[PDB]
């Protein structure tokens, strides 16, 4: 799997590639990061989170949180230090976009129920 170093590392550059797209700001970014996530963002930043879930390949045509990719990504990719947390998060947080019919608040309320279920050291792109 990547180490933490090269985790941050590629976590910067999907934040590079997708926040330019979107009205969004360095604080509101800085909070994701260190897992705060607004119960009502504008809907920039609910689409800038689903640009990244995009962009990480853990979404569907269908607009939707792939389970298995995003297990698989986990699984391969995260170091000791994030893979536990993102395991149990993922199981914990799996029905939250069932609430939501459009695509941007499926992605970001299913990150907001795993950064609010995990400690502040979950972090997100
Ligand atoms: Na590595
Ligand atoms: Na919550
Ligand atoms: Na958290
Ligand atoms: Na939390």
């Amino acid at each position: 799997a990547m180490t933490m170093k090269q985790l941050t590392n590629s976590m910067d550059m999907m934040r590079q590639a997708c926040a330019p797209k979107f009205k969004v700001e360095e604080a509101e970014l800085h909070g994701l990061r260190k897992s705060i996530f607004p119960a009502n963002p504008d809907k920039e930043l609910k689409c800038y989170a689903m640009c990244i879930a995009q962009m990480a390949g853990t979404m569907t045509k269908k607009g939707e949180i792939s389970f298995s990719k995003t297990m698989a990504q986990i699984e391969a990719m995260l170091p000791p230090e994030m893979k536990t947390m993102a395991k149990e998060a993922l199981t914990h947080c799996k029905d939250t976009q069932t609430s939501y019919k459009d695509p941007c608040d499926k992605a970001y309320f299913s990150a907001k129920c795993a950064a609010d279920f995990t400690p502040d050291t979950f972090m997100f792109p």
